[PDB]
């Protein structure tokens, strides 16, 4: 309700320029929150509607020295694809080797002297003095790779420049440029006073730096091409088109066409063939077959389908012809909203996130300052304490006096250190590993929507879990009925069918469950009137019927838990008290029955809890969180479920009126805590539950409140969501931790700080370290891709053995 919006951005290619859109973005007046994405070339801001429009952002955004404009809904191939980038850098990889190799030729024969030499290594004879035929075909190489290849760098630094920011290829254009001037001045000089002995120069430096420069971009996009596999392919999956038909009658043939999915619209009739797709959601009309989710929600059983049931669009079909009824189309569908989670996730920038585009920012002019530093001290200390230098460096040559070869390795080394940086690799080290960490949990059904969850998941030390809808498997029946009042004004089907007919129109699980129950068990599928409807929640119902004849041809009822008959002033009896504390010893909920005051009997209504629970809270609370049990039923149930879980600590009665107090209560101390929900029923407990996960949320991931979701109710993906959350915000430290370490040790070395030792790179090595650190995180950040479900049995395989026991008196409830 403020007026957000997606935005879709090109040009990005460094994380500087992202940190420069967010810190500029944010300065403006009339913006609240500004993320950028370089990963999914994205950007998603909430503004003040009234006083701005998406008009004043953009423009923002073009004199910033970028092109964006509102993303589209569909159409988000070509970006995410990766193809063109990584193309034209093959093409300018293979421009740069077509001259590398030249230099590799000449390279090789200038190290390694031959044994026999054909005229003693003529290939350096001078022709004019100071300028040596070896350093004019340098020179001729340097300077047309120079012309040709730098164009795109150049550029790049050009208009970087045209604004405040500086991206990351414009250190790369201070070193060629800075390595050619100097070359080019020693040049000039020795040609000048026609020195006798041409001098070394960094001619050899640019090309190689293009081809590894190049080489890296290329394999560094080509791996990050690699990282949105999941994405790309949840993107790619939707079918652009469907076959839709005409029904004469009876769902018979009258005519089919083949239209696509910006024409089809809701309640369409589709036909898909055996092995075919499913190109929109609907309902099953005719037709059974099998359906398969592998690519959606990552299960592996073929999910059958039947007339009746639902589908996804996306899974393939395989046996037979099946009509579907077209419920959700286009963004409506269940991959739409999928894939917006996913592409959004990667949007909620994590607090170590933003620490990183922070340092990113910053990196690259402390990357040049630094090198000014390095090249000024180099220099001075060579001007002033030569001792030192000499202590190691005691060639007497004449030819090269020590006053110019210690400003030659001052500027080798102020080339070096600039160019083993790899900013390209800090600002991607934590995106892409988000990217891939997301990506893997989807294929596996684990929606972790934002990146926040990702690590607010490391700190989690409490998990707290809901009872109807995640403990059990929501479908409550009905084990067996109980008689106290009158039996000849009250037989048995006529007080069913009353209450049946009377919490109809209620919408609980367990209601509709009793209904189903009654009618199936009296035939009747009919029903009363219902007048005077209310229902308290967490307390119970109760209504008036009429026209109680229209069953009894084969009454203000009061149905809930013992409050509502307390505040009704309907006493309740020990004898009746104590009649259900059996059924709920057994962790089975119980209904008590009241009609016009008269408590007639009691029903007891409960679903059996899931079999794969105990496993995965014996794994949760060993994995080191605590666990506990929400509920609002009576505090004897939640003490009997809690014993085929053994929850240390539950709270019962908690009605859904309040349903969030506890929550506080568990946060007050500090402890992070977490909610496994159902989502539109207690929707607003997950929002303020801090990370909260929707259980069995299948084909409605359309989750605000919920931080993370679960395509598939299965109680295992919670504790496998932590556990890939764990490695995942693991994985990112990692990477941090190598793309910081890289530069820590690539700025002393680069800077011949261990020279003395006997271990200084030359310059091209710089760029190749940079190429392989860019490249080594993104691998880094790929091995997560190897991960691997685990099954049932690999849960107790771990945890076998040790089940500790408990009974209900060494279980702890709500206070007060
Ligand atoms: N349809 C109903 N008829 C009679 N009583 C009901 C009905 N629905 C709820 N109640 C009463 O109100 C209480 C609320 O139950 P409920 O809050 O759904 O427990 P729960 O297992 O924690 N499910 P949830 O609210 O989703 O967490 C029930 O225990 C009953 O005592």
């Amino acid at each position: 309700s403020d007026g957000n919006i997606e935005l879709t951005i090109t040009g990005m290619t460094c994380a500087s320029c992202v940190h420069n859109i967010e810190s500029k973005l944010t300065r403006t007046n009339g913006i609240t929150y500004a993320s950028v994405a370089l990963a999914t070339s994205k950007a998603l801001v909430k503004f003040d509607p009234e006083i701005i429009g998406p008009r004043d952002i953009i423009k923002i955004i073009e004199e910033i020295g970028f092109h964006a404009s509102l993303a589209q809904r569909n159409p988000n191939a070509h970006h995410l694809d990766h193809k063109m980038e990584i193309k034209q850098w093959k093409k300018s990889f293979l421009c740069s080797l077509v001259f590398g190799i030249p230099v590799m030729a000449l390279m090789i024969y200038m190290l390694i002297p031959s044994n026999e030499p054909h005229q003693s290594m003529v290939l350096d004879h001078n022709i004019i003095p100071g300028l040596s035929i070896l350093n004019l075909i340098f020179f001729i190489l340097c300077t047309f790779v120079q012309l040709l290849g730098g164009w795109y760098f150049y550029v790049q630094a050009y208009k970087s420049l045209r604004h405040r920011s500086a991206n990351m290829d414009v250190l790369i254009v201070l070193a060629t440029s800075i390595a050619y001037v100097y070359s080019l001045v020693i040049l000039v000089v020795a040609v000048a006073e026609k020195a006798e002995r041409s001098p070394v120069t960094f001619f050899d430096t640019p090309p190689m730096l293009f081809v590894f420069i190049a080489l890296g971009r290329w394999l560094e996009h080509l791996a990050k091409s690699k990282t949105s596999e999941a994405l790309a392919k949840l993107m790619s999956l939707q079918a652009t088109e469907a076959t839709v038909v005409t029904l004469g009658e009876d769902n018979l043939i009258i005519r089919e066409e083949q239209v696509p999915m910006e024409l089809v619209q809701r309640g369409d009739i589709v036909k898909v063939v055996p092995g075919g797709k499913f190109p929109v959601d609907g309902k099953v009309l005719e037709g059974n077959t099998m359906a398969d989710e592998s690519l959606i929600t990552g299960e592996a059983m073929p999910v059958t389908k039947k007339p009746g049931s639902t589908v996804i669009a996306g899974s393939i079909n395989a046996h037979g012809s099946v009509l579907i009824k077209a419920t959700h189309v286009g963004n409506d569908t269940t991959l739409a909203q999928i894939v917006k989670l996913v592409e959004e996730a990667q949007m909620s920038k994590a607090p170590i996130q933003q620490l990183a585009d922070r340092f990113s920012g910053y990196f690259v002019p402390f990357i040049i300052i630094m090198s000014t530093l390095t090249l000024v001290v180099w220099i001075v200390i060579g001007f002033i304490d030569f001792g030192v230098v000499q202590r190691y460096f005691p060639n007497p040559n004449k030819h090269i006096s020590q006053t110019e070869v210690i400003i030659r390795f001052a500027f080798q080394t102020s080339i070096t250190v600039l160019c083993i940086a790899s900013p390209s690799s800090l600002g991607l080290a934590t995106p892409t590993a988000v990217m891939v960490g997301t990506g893997v949990a989807a294929q596996n059904g684990i929606l972790i929507k934002g990146g926040k969850p990702l690590e607010m998941a490391h700190k989690i030390k409490t998990v707290m879990f809901a009872k109807t809808g995640t403990i059990t498997h929501g479908v409550p029946r009905v084990m067996r009925v109980l008689l106290l009042g009158d039996v000849a004004t009250l037989p048995l089907r006529k007080v069913l069918a009353v209450v049946g007919t009377a919490e109809a129109s209620s919408e609980h699980p367990l209601g509709v469950a009793v209904t189903k129950y009654c009618k199936e068990e009296l035939g009747t599928e009919t029903l009363g009137y219902c007048t005077d409807f209310q229902a308290v929640p967490g307390c119970g119902i109760g209504c008036k019927v009429s026209n109680v004849e229209g069953i009894l041809a084969h009454f203000s009822v009061l149905i809930g838990n013992r409050e509502w008959l307390r505040r009704n002033g309907l006493t309740i009896s020990s004898d009746v008290s104590d009649a259900m504390t059996d059924h709920e010893m057994k962790g089975q909920t119980a209904i008590l029955v009241a009609i016009d005051g008269v408590l007639c009997g009691m029903i007891a209504i409960a679903d059996a809890v899931k079999q794969e629970a105990a496993l995965a809270v014996h794994t949760l609370q060993s994995m080191g969180v605590d666990v506990v049990l929400i509920t609002g039923d009576n505090r004897k149930t939640a003490r009997a479920i809690a014993t085929q879980v053994g929850i240390n600590k539950v709270f019962a009665e908690v009605l859904p009126s309040h349903k969030v107090a506890k929550v506080q209560e568990l946060q007050n101390k500090g402890k992070k805590v977490a909610m496994v929900g159902d989502g539109v029923n207690d929707s607003p407990a997950l929002a303020q539950a801090d990370m909260g996960v929707a259980i069995g949320t299948g084909t409605d991931v359309a989750i605000e409140a919920a931080d993370v979701v679960l395509i598939r109710n299965d109680l295992l993906d919670v504790v496998a969501s932590i556990h890939l959350s764990k490695r995942t915000v693991r994985r990112i430290r990692i990477n941090l931790v190598l793309a910081l370490i890289y530069n820590l040790v690539g700025i002393p070395i680069a800077a011949g700080v261990f020279m003395p030792i006997g271990i200084v790179l030359q310059p091209w090595m710089g760029s190749a370290a940079m190429a392989a650190s860019s490249v080594s995180v993104v691998l880094s950040s790929l091995q997560l891709k190897c991960y691997k479900k685990p099954d049932l049995e690999r849960y107790e395989a771990q945890a076998h053995g040790h089940m500790k026991p408990l009974t209900a008196s060494q279980v702890s409830v709500h206070i007060g």
